[PDB]
């Protein structure tokens, strides 16, 4: 899986991605000199959690491509920005590490947060490294710097071992939070990236994001490390805990830099109370937003008012029973049989407590258009397009366009066991289809 | 240099037309009997001034065909009309005298307004000068038109120096507004013409121009010598004036007819003034909405506040030099380098004062954007239809339909080599490209 | 070289893949947690057989995409038939190491053996892992696994190292049949591959293929070792021998579970000597149709009797002079010389009697085609077809929809060193051309 | 970046090879077992003088396709011509090490040196290492070679760490002249290539060059170290040297086989000095020629003098300013405008220093011509044939049967916009445009 981002000379500068999940869009940006797979013990979290994880390799760095070019924070950003707009990312969030937080910053600044509802800082660069007679809270001069890309153009893979003992503190951490294995692999993800960009990136460490801090209206969670090496908590997090008081504020006792593997307990914990607090009030804005279409095809009375109690304790999690509800639901008098079927159908995306034995007859014939071949010839063009299809506001903008006929066959597939998709786009089709109805 | 704009049986009509200068294209059509040759003293002063000439010899006069059909003000627009077409003139200023005035008024009712800037009527017909029962305000009745042709088919030649002895008042200006061998020039130019043309002509200089006054939606002149006896201005100008209160009225006292010779001195100074003004608010007014849709890319904050003065300092024409611009534009805090690139392309146009030097580097890296196989290719897609494309909503409309990753693109092709198209369709993707990322 | 078999999200699940040599496709699936690369000594020796060598990466493993989705012997199986039907495979071996003889048994037990010629299952699975009370040949309860998917998602790299100990016993083979350098590329594909894949494969290792077995209707190869440390021999092929006793059982002695690069030698021994046990009946009843074409021009007599011989003593195996038959065949009466090329021909084939010197004249003059570029044209047309051509049918299918005359230059190039075909496309032309005699 | 370079069966074989940096481009090939990405010491100072390097990842070897077929320098000779076409590389500079050095010989005996400027050859296998009775100057005999094939089949990842204990002279240069992490990598690098490949090579080593040295006539460099235990100096580099004694002869002192990067300060400081010698010649000898066609433009005289002291000291790089020259040639007394835009064309070239400002006015308007409809739709004819013509005869050639209208109008179209092509394209058409008025 590639994103193209650039174009340098007769090659094109493709990045590295990979699309897990089904969810809420959670992009990860590693830090140097690693790859996307750095996140494997946070990305497994955030899967077990219900979250799409995204997770790109920067230029350079990785399975990427490696030019010689761009090697500043306005090409960083406008890479992040490409992936966006290719994934078409809704609502998103940014997840920064090392050098990962300099773009979840720039981004956030130039581009704006039309996409963002929440971002993250883990061991963060905010807001300047670079000690100059302007900022006295730097950590080094610029001497240093100058010290660090020299000592990398003699021998970056020399340089790599001692970068990843300042990286994970082995000195105290090996054998103990993180073992000789594990470093193994992230020495290989070093010395498998481009030779330039291990030289270059170094110089873009001591970027000035004091103008970019204050551009951040969406709630933000800062993480850091007390033992870091490469990045000083005082020089760092601490100063930037001053700049944006919105952000919560999490250190980490004894943390080294690659907080990210060490203290995965600490990080992950830390990671999804943010997420599940900043998150809580959209996640279930849409579950709001689909009893609003499923209540529109149930004619006015006393029917409508207990059906829509029916979807407010299944849709939060309250123990409900299908047997009296499917038994119940068949046995109806003003209801039509093809919303008899959606109610059926509904009803099984939201619980997977259904026991597992039996399925219903009553939504199995109305879910099933009237079995004209050509309803049903386009009805699996329809889930064609769906087996593709990621989000909610997709899949309900694709069937919106297929007839009410092939709607209801399409509906059929995934409900008999034929067809399947995740339960967000699933909603999509639903409410496209109770959109037709009006 | 001709023109076909019609045909003739075994023979083409084919118009004299001449192309001069660069800039802002200004059509002169010629009136009664003369030709394009009588602008020479107009068509001077607006060369000096920096202005495009175009004159042209209506059919029947001057070195164009000399047809036998085809003498009326329906079919002279429809000449004009190729003309314009053919020669693809964009936002030019149409100046007509005597006859010329009709061609005018008739084009603009006829076929619209999108070609043209502003208009002239210098010793115009407008609106009828036939005196009718329903016009009082008429010239003479149709027994006098009447005599006039007959006279010319009795003796064509002869009839001239009888015409252009009031055409010029040669008891008044000979030797002095108007020397003796300017008229025999003039006698030449009318004897050199078609002699169907001399005798029906004067039929179609009571024209009711009353029927096309109302479509003028465009910036008018209406000037009008005080003494012209062949046009009364009583009976026209004033008249004309209460039709069009909206145009800037002159009234050069003592001026005959023929008051582009004798009185070029106070017509030169006129149609500069008006040209230099009526223009000069097009270029300001479409120049402010261009700054609205700027504005709406640029984060609110002091470069809200700088961008829109330096930008307001720059419409106003205040003197600067584009290498204190484009270097403060590089090194800015916020700004993303797509509306660095952007602003850049915007400073090039609107200040001429280019120091006479070359291009910029960062709008050239920013423009082009990734350079995809076929968005880069949908950017000349584009760069076919702007070419084509003549207004500034129009050029607005069609990028709209475009991807901003397409609009950047075909930018970076307009900004390399321009141009083509204009200005006015230039800034129409520059607005077009603001209104996308938003 | 990639194959597309899935889709997840906006990537494309795609499988990593390698094609070699030409004859009889044999499939080698790897097990885990290796890939394709780890067959290496088994296809070094199956290439210089005679073989057609074709390697594949699980999904999530080797250098295949990583994806979330999919990790279960049906989508297992639905990846290996999807690789089958694009390649279009007929009369393939499938060959199986660990997890990867579950895909062998699954795949043939639903979407049939039309394209499989015979099966091999290298230190199988087969048929129960799991320990339950239905079954005490079960290798371990679920308590057992439980504890390996736990021992991954805690340290995914160091868990390896203790993996790769028992993989192929290295207190009893590192040293003598295995070097450090080689269990160090074995980690270095096992940390190349996907994270979530590598925690959700040992669920699949107790897949009960119990009803997977019968359906098994192709010569098989049960193998395995006799000190295999992660499938105990007792509890896999001891009892799989029971569920299939018609095909060949052989336990190599001492061998651990990574016997593919310990005991190479005896691996490859056995499975060479199955690959002839099983392709031999196929050979003949072809061989001899080969011949029955061949004979069909001999005219019935004393000839067609002693030709017969001379081909059965050369289909078997053994031993002969070239310079006798084309002295035998050269000089003989009752044959035609374009009978006489062609069994010069297919004696040049089968031969391996090569005497290292120069090639016979008397069948260039006979496979010539009177030097006729239009049918010499017709003749490369063929090549270019025969050059994708693989099975002995799909060759006899093309060559029988070209003339006789053409056919004959056809085989000429073939001959003249100047075209390269395989063994079955060779001799579909010449019992093509052996049918147009009839 | 890959480029397809052939096809084994149902696979494709692509190569691995990337672009970087502007300027004179510099093929770097690798040799065994490596990959690209050992020259990125080299790779590093060609950059920063700058030149254009691309590097290409052998068959079998890198992150490149990994066939069975076509090892031998004939087809890798195949590969470079399809990588050299694809990239339409003009006047390069091949750049081989170990197996590297065979491929450039290769290419220039079977494919010509249009494309290539000159060649160098570093620790070379030239010109036969197998040591025979007619070539007494050989390194080992077959028996060897055929020793090290099976060492190699016999434990691929145990070989490397003998061969680069060798490779590095790791008794001598390890932890001072290369790392530890150095060699690590570059048994990464190994271990990850065709199996196949590192079992074929070795065979490759012996091959006889003897008859591709005399097709040699371009500048060539023969680099070798003096304690190369793999490559031995006295069975090659000294024998090398009599057979092309015209190249510059390098010996670097008690440097090993991997001198790449233990000498990479020596290497690059000889490659450097070569280069900037040998292309410095070429950019003089075909630059004098141009000043011959220049001065029979120009009438005898002290303009004769003055522009060839102009051209010749531009020519060699004395500091000066076009303003001073554009307008000195613009006010000049005899030369023609035709001749006045010929001249500042070449000014435009010859001068890197350009101040970084605007290019010409007066060479715009006297190169188009006329811009005859045909002539000018003649010059856009010889602009797409010029874009493909890669040589200066070759460009002389085409553009010599056009009319000097054509060449001129088509000189025009290059100045606006270039380019597409080269200077010594470019310069193939200004001498060909003086050539015809004459």
């Amino acid at each position: 899986p590639f994103i193209t981002v650039g174009q340098e000379n007769s090659t094109s500068i493709d990045l590295y991605y990979e699309d897990h999940g089904t969810g809420v869009p959670v992009v990860l940006i590693h830090g140097f000199p690693l790859s996307g797979h750095s996140w494997e013990r946070q990305s497994a979290a955030l899967l077990d959690a219900g979250y799409r994880v995204i997770t790109y390799d920067r230029r350079g760095f990785g399975q990427s491509s490696q030019p010689t070019t761009g090697y500043d924070y306005d090409t960083f950003a406008a890479d992040l920005n490409t992936v966006l707009e290719t994934l078409d990312l809704q609502d998103a969030v940014l997840v920064g590490f090392s050098m990962g937080t300099g773009e979840v910053a720039r981004y956030v600044s130039s581009y704006g947060t039309a996409r963002i509802a929440a971002v993250a800082f883990l061991a963060s660069l905010e807001p300047f490294l670079l000690k100059t007679d302007d900022n006295p809270d730097g950590a080094a001069p610029q001497e240093f710097f100058d010290g660090i890309v020299a000592a990398v153009k003699a021998d970056r893979y020399a340089f790599y071992t001692g970068f990843f003992n300042d990286f994970y503190n082995l000195d105290e951490n090996l054998g103990t939070r993180i073992s000789e294995e594990a470093v193994r692999n992230s020495w290989n993800t070093a010395a498998s990236g481009g030779f330039f960009a291990a030289a270059a990136a170094p110089t873009t460490w001591y970027t000035d994001f004091r103008a970019d801090i204050p551009r951040i209206d969406v709630p933000a969670l800062i993480l850091h490390g007390t033992g870091d090496r490469t990045l000083p908590i005082e020089n760092t997090a601490r100063v930037f805990h001053k700049a944006l008081p919105s952000a919560e504020y999490v250190e980490v006792e004894g943390a080294p830099h690659g907080l990210l593997w060490t203290h995965a307990e600490e990080v992950n914990t830390a990671l999804l109370a943010f997420l599940a607090k900043a998150l809580e009030a959209q996640k279930q804005k849409l579950l709001t937003e689909v009893e609003t279409y499923v209540l529109s095809i149930i004619p006015s009375g006393p029917l409508k008012a207990e059906i829509a109690q029916r979807l407010e304790d299944v849709f939060a999690g309250k123990n409900t029973d299908l047997e009296v509800l499917m038994e119940w639901l068949k046995t109806r008098p003003i209801l039509s049989p093809l919303t008899k079927g959606i109610l059926g159908f509904v009803f099984t995306l939201t619980v997977p407590s259904e026991r597992g034995l039996q399925r219903r007859r009553f939504v199995q014939n109305a879910l099933n258009g009237n079995g004209d071949p050509n309803n049903m010839d386009k009805a699996v063009k329809l889930y064609r397009k769906l087996k593709r299809e990621i989000t909610f506001h997709g899949a309900k903008e694709i069937s919106l366009s297929y007839s009410a006929g092939a709607l209801a066959s399409c509906m059929g597939l995934i409900y008999n066991r034929m067809g399947a998709v995740t339960t967000e786009v699933a909603f999509g089709l639903v409410c496209a289809t109770c959109e037709q109805i009006a």
